[PDB]
């Protein structure tokens, strides 16, 4: 504390606290005859000393502090965000007070003398007390008086005081209590509870304790964000340093304990340095619940008996400090705002002290406050099915302490109420199909948060949500098979689209650093072993070939013979991310659209900066294995030029998204993504429309944009090619690796190519293979350049420069000034030998493939190597073709002609929803050439043609098996 005003004008973000740790400490502090200050050193916030007040019923003392009160706006200005000046205190009773606290403001006041509020005494231990001196008062300028009256109808007591503070603060965060009324609340939680009831048996019951114990087993025999400790030599060090003691007739003293997230109401940047020193001292919450967790953890797996005990008492202690500190029901401690990143270990530690808490009559009071602090998450916790309820963060960070929670519910009716509550909620969270954007799992198998198919946090959710299931296994309390069944499709989905690391293109805000199934590894395991018929043989192949482990293995994993899962083969349609996977030996082709409900990229203020083209048609190529050890390296990279897309060429300062915080740019139309035929062929529809008057993004950038994909090739074609500048660094890239000592070759027409730098330029019936084995064959373009040079870029975060040295190949699309073209060809398996043969039969008046049509409304790729056609129906048109005559919706048709049996499949990849609304059906008429009779796609022949009736719902494809009548 200073001789300054509060909210002095001239520095109005320093804090001025009263914390005693200075000369002269009472100086500013005068009381009435019926009330006596003293330091005391018993008990303290801040420093080593509070002030211990003795009076008698009425009875004041008054803090003489000039006060200039800023209004919310003024603040707000100062600190860049809604704010109001706060008044806050902490105050200890050693017993409880049956009256009111009265803290008055005013010019000059005596006893016996504008505004003020209450604060309920009826408690004991440590409450922090904090209200808006604009909002929360019963302020002129002029403000120099603090009066501290004792209650009325009481006869006389005693109180200690401390950190009396004067601050500017978020104005979300003084929230109400047992305690203090302010402006602002967080309700408690109100469970939910589903009928009819479980009983009270010795099944259920022993039911509830096994849960129990499957908890305790995760977590002492490795999760992220856990900072674990087993080396009880440091853990003793660590708690030894807490300086805490237990006092004579009740509480504790030791350092304060504060939430990361409280920290903000003494503006820390701006204290002065005698504040800064003292604050340095609190304890983070967060360091201190983890401590609990670690100690926990080591006290169950502790053999000694001396050193068990010892590890017991200081988990205890640290509990009773934790609730002496003021952490109990009834105390908001003015916010705890994002409780779960500061008390997730604590949850979980009550798991494991079960038993110590109920030996020393903590069990009620654990529960009670960590219920009180939980009601922040009340829209789940209340275990109320919602669309909100298949929120994924929860699933990660909050669900298992939820489960946690519920099982320190003392009594056993209630406990096992709350039990089959949550397995009720956690099905229905799996099973459901959330509306529009919301966060959940779909039914194509992507799973959604940020209102987007999004592996960066489906991962996690999935780990989480797996290791929940497999907690309730065999139980009354068991996950529903529907949310089993959901779940099995989203994680089958995610050893489908990851190769072991998801694509750049699902990547999210996180280019370069894409999630890896080896994370979710243990999710396969716990999923295939909750199985209604155990183990789920699918689930534990998947599990052993992520895990790298053996069939010999797999007998005492699972207890039977299992063969590690191979990659899959052939293409899946995953139109939730507008994508498609095609998998061919090793390697996976990530084909990525957008459209109105895909967000091409999501873009955040030091995130993704560079990420405009992460979805504009490309076909990422990813064998098994680390893409970085490919030459997918972010040092150097050409964000332009991501294999695949069709782009503009621009300067980073003009590429990066002209939001300064966060942009996720949807597309124009519903209409983009993929379709699949016998879960071997795909083809990718992608309209490339830019936005008519977004900044940096030109308004006539068009592309129509193809992929045909069948076993061992791609077929990529694009018509339709335009720009403001008549394709002026418009380009479609073939691909771009980093150059390394094993990623050192390039085949261009048979020649090998190993100098740094070099650049050609190909044309048509000219050949290229990269290092990881792709060839591409130039079919149809005037102009290809090849590179392999020293690029200059910058990293996505904080665009900080980067070099690297990259080979590349790129369609210069200049050349043709208007509605610019390409065609090209890649074999996923080529050898110089191979594309010299591919080369041969295109020059056979193109044995490989026949483009049928290629303009605005229709795209019609015949695939002579696989006898496949595919046909992207842009707008729906009447054709002349074989099999296919006319289709009334925008729609991905597939054709395959087989001896006796012509096999068709549609979809439309348009979702045909909102960010609001469900996704519904949209049925498509297909017009086929010809008599035909047999799936739930209907027929009907009408003439000489047949008429099939498509149900396209969330994108997913359906096909059915014709053959001729006569
Ligand atoms: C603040 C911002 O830039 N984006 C908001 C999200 O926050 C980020 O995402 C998450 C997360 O999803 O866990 C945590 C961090 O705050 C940020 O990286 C997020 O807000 S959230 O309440 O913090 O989670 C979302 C809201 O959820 S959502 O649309 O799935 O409903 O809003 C983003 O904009
Ligand atoms: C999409 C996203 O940002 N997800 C969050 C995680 O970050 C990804 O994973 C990690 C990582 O934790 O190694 C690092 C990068 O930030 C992302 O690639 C991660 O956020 S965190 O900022 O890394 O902590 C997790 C945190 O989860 S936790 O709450 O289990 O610790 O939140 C993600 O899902
Ligand atoms: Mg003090």
């Amino acid at each position: 504390a200073t001789s300054n005003p509060a909210f002095d004008p001239k520095n109005l973000m320093q804090s001025e606290i009263y914390h005693f740790a200075q000369n002269n400490p009472l100086a500013d502090f005068s009381s009435d005859k019926n009330s006596i200050l003293t330091l005391s050193d018993k008990r303290s916030i801040m420093g080593n000393q509070s002030l211990l007040w003795k009076w008698k019923g009425g009875s004041s003392f008054t803090l003489h502090k000039k006060l200039i009160v800023p209004t919310d706006k003024e603040a707000s200005k100062a600190w860049g965000r809604s704010s109001t000046p706060v008044f806050s205190f902490w105050l200890y009773n050693e017993k409880p007070i049956d009256g009111y606290l009265t803290i008055d403001f005013g010019e000059k006041l005596i006893s016996t003398s504008q505004a003020g509020f209450k604060v309920k005494l009826d408690f004991t231990g440590w409450r922090a007390v904090g209200v808006s001196l604009n909002n929360d008062l019963e302020l002129g300028a002029k403000v120099d008086s603090i009066r501290f009256k004792a209650p009325s109808n009481v006869s006389q007591g005693e109180i200690y005081i401390d950190r009396i503070m004067f601050s500017v603060d978020d104005a979300r965060y003084q929230w109400s209590d047992y305690q203090v009324k302010t402006r602002l609340s967080e309700p408690e939680i109100q469970f939910h509870n589903v009928k009819p009831q479980l009983p009270v048996t010795p099944e259920n019951l022993a039911a509830i304790d096994l849960i129990r114990q499957r908890l305790i087993n995760e977590f002492v025999g490795k999760e992220t964000n856990l900072a674990l400790e087993e080396n009880i030599s440091k853990l003793k060090s660590d708690f030894d340093a807490l300086n805490i003691h237990t006092l004579a007739n009740g509480g504790t003293q030791g350092r304060h304990l504060i939430t990361d997230k409280q920290i903000i109401i003494y503006q820390p940047e701006n204290l002065n340095s005698q504040d800064k020193q003292l604050f340095d001292n609190y304890v983070i919450l967060g360091n201190y619940t983890t401590l609990m967790f670690n100690i926990s953890r080591a006290y169950v797996l502790e053999k000694d008996p001396t050193q068990k005990a010892q590890l017991k008492q200081m988990y205890l202690l640290m509990t009773k400090h934790l609730l002496d500190q003021g952490f109990v029901k009834g105390s908001a401690l003015v916010t705890t705002h994002h409780w779960g990143y500061s008390s997730r270990w604590w949850y979980i530690s009550t798991l494991l002290m079960s038993d110590a808490l109920k030996e020393a009559n903590l069990q009620t009071q654990v529960y009670d406050s960590l219920l009180w602090y939980s009601r922040e998450f009340k829209s789940s916790f209340d275990m109320k099915v919602s669309a909100d309820s298949s929120d994924l963060d929860y699933f990660n960070t909050l669900s298992r302490q939820h489960l946690a929670l519920l099982l320190l519910e003392p009594d056993d009716q209630k406990r096992i109420n709350l039990v089959n509550t949550f397995s009720h909620y956690i099905t229905g969270a799996l099973t459901q199909v959330p509306p529009g954007g919301k966060d959940g799992l779909r039914p194509d198998g992507t799973a959604w948060r940020h209102e987007g198919n999004y592996p960066g946090y489906s991962f996690p959710a999935f780990k989480n949500a797996s290791q929940l299931i497999y907690l309730l296994r065999d139980t009354p309390f068991s996950v529903g098979e529907s949310g089993w069944n959901n779940l099995k499709k989203a994680m089958v989905s995610a050893w489908i689209y990851s190769n072991p690391e998801v694509g750049l293109p699902l990547a999210g805000r996180h280019p370069f650093n894409s999630p890896s199934l080896k994370s979710v590894a243990q999710g396969y395991y716990w999923l295939a072993m909750s199985a209604k018929s155990s183990p789920d043989k699918t689930l534990a192949s998947i599990y052993l070939a992520i895990s790298d482990k053996t069939q010999n293995e797999s007998t005492a994993i699972f207890g039977e013979t299992i063969t590690p899962a191979s990659l899959p083969q052939g293409f899946y349609a995953f139109n939730g991310g507008a994508f498609g996977i095609h998998r061919w030996q090793d390697k996976m082709v990530t084909l990525k659209a957008y459209n109105t409900n895909v967000w091409s990229s999501e873009i955040y203020n030091k995130d993704n900066r560079y990420g405009r083209y992460q979805s504009h048609g490309v076909a990422q190529i990813v064998s098994n294995g680390s893409q970085l050890s490919q030459g997918y390296q972010q040092e150097g990279w050409d964000w332009n030029r991501m294999q695949g897309a069709t782009t503009i060429h621009l300067p980073l300062k003009d590429l990066d998204s002209p939001k300064p915080h966060t942009l996720m740019q949807r597309g124009e139309r519903g209409f983009s993504g993929t379709s699949s035929l016998e879960g071997q062929y795909g083809m990718m529809a992608f309209d490339l429309i830019y936005p008519a008057n977004l900044e940096r993004f030109d308004p006539n950038f068009t592309a129509k944009k193809s992929v045909l994909a069948a076993d061992n090739h791609l077929i990529f074609i694009g018509s339709n090619i335009n720009s403001s500048d008549k394709n002026k660094n418009v380009e479609t890239t073939l691909f771009q690796h980093a150059i390394t000592p094993t990623l050192n070759t390039l085949w261009i027409n048979g020649q090998k190519i190993e100098n740094m730098p070099y650049q050609t330029t190909l044309q048509q019936g000219d050949w290229l293979i990269d290092s990881n084995g792709n060839g591409y064959l130039i079919t149809q373009a005037e102009k290809v350049n090849v590179s392999r040079q020293h690029q200059v870029s910058a990293e996505n975060k904080n665009r900080q420069p980067t070099e690297g040295n990259f080979s590349s190949a790129w369609i210069d699309h200049s050349t043709r000034p208007k509605d610019a073209s390409y065609e090209y060809m890649v074999f996923l398996d080529a050898t110089p030998e191979k594309m010299g043969e591919m080369a041969q039969k295109f020059r056979e008046n193109n044995g490989l493939y026949q483009v049928l049509r290629k303009d605005k409304d229709v795209h019609i790729i015949l695939d002579k190597l696989s006898n496949v056609t595919g046909y992207a129906f842009y707008q729906p048109a009447s054709i002349e073709d074989k099999w296919i005559k006319k289709v009334n919706k925008p729609a991905i048709v597939m054709t395959h002609r087989q001896k006796d049996t012509l096999i068709v499949s549609a979809v439309t990849p348009d979702l045909n929803m909102t960010r609001q609304k469900a996704a519904t059906p949209v049925t498509i008429n297909v017009t086929i050439n010809g008599k035909w009779q047999s799936s739930e796609v209907k027929y009907q022949v009408s003439g000489d043609n047949t008429e099939l009736t498509f149900t396209s719902y969330f994108g997913i494809p359906q096909e059915i098996k014709l053959s001729p009548l006569p």
